[PDB]
């Protein structure tokens, strides 16, 4: 498609974080607001996500199941609710310092980029013991996205660059994008296509697997984008930021 679709969210402040679940269901972290809200495909009326005290949300994230995942600055911790649940939990990570971009694949695992501490951790479902990734030199990490593999990608933005750390090998590779300028969001699609916000360039940049052609998505008048999310019907959904907007883009 050559032309985004502006979402019927209504009084959004600074959107910084979007997810959308299998149902189309698209979630958006209203930072400025101090909120959550969720927009249901072909709808245009949101609801507003009951999580409790939340202060400041980062990121969010939606499993299978449509349980949703949120980090929150002012609390410094990962909160979760079920779908159709009043009743947050909080997941038992430890020693966060501001916890920015979440990220659940298919088993459940939580994937959490610890922005202060520059690195990425994990939690398995039903586990308290998290797992610090084997990432190196992060600087101030923010988005995080995972493919079907389980390979983990970074948004290192105090470098200015993507990275990918391997499942198994555990190598770590930056992603030959180009011309970044503090890249926040990254998501990834089912055929390894990982997707940029290139916030500091106001553009959307995405990459195939193992190209070296990096391709500007036509969104347009776009400013200080920051989330970006993937269905799976290749539409690419973006949080607006600067224009306190959600638009998207379908294939």
């Amino acid at each position: 498609s050559n032309t985004q679709t502006v979402l019927p969210f209504t009084g959004l402040n600074t959107p910084n974080g979007v997810a959308v679940d299998s149902a189309g269901t698209v979630y958006v972290t209203d930072h400025g607001n101090n909120r959550v809200v969720k927009l249901a495909a072909g709808s245009n009326t949101q609801t507003v996500l009951p999580f409790t005290g939340l202060n400041t949300p980062n990121g969010v994230a939606v499993d299978s199941a449509g349980t949703v995942y949120v980090t929150d600055h002012g609390n410094n911790r990962v909160v979760k609710l079920a779908a159709g649940s009043n009743t947050q939990t909080v997941l038992p990570f430890t020693g966060l310092n501001t916890p920015n971009g979440v990220a659940v694949d298919s088993a459940g695992t939580v994937y959490v980029t610890d922005h202060g501490n520059n690195r990425v951790v994990k939690l398995a479902a039903g586990s308290n013991t998290q797992t610090v990734l084997p990432f190196t030199g992060l600087n101030t990490p923010n988005g995080v996205a995972v493919d079907s593999a389980g390979t983990v990608y970074v948004t290192d933005h105090g470098n200015n660059r993507v990275v990918k750390l391997a499942a198994g090998s555990n190598t770590q590779t930056v992603l030959p994008f180009t011309g970044l300028n503090t890249p926040n969001g990254v998501a990834v699609d089912s055929a390894g296509t990982v997707y940029v916000t290139d916030h500091g360039n106001n553009r959307v940049v995405k990459l195939a697997a193992g190209s070296n052609t990096q391709t500007v998505l036509p969104f347009t008048g776009l400013n200080t984008p920051n989330g970006v999310a993937v269905d799976s019907a290749g539409t690419v959904y973006v949080t607006d930021h600067g224009n306190n907007r959600v638009v998207k883009l379908a294939a």
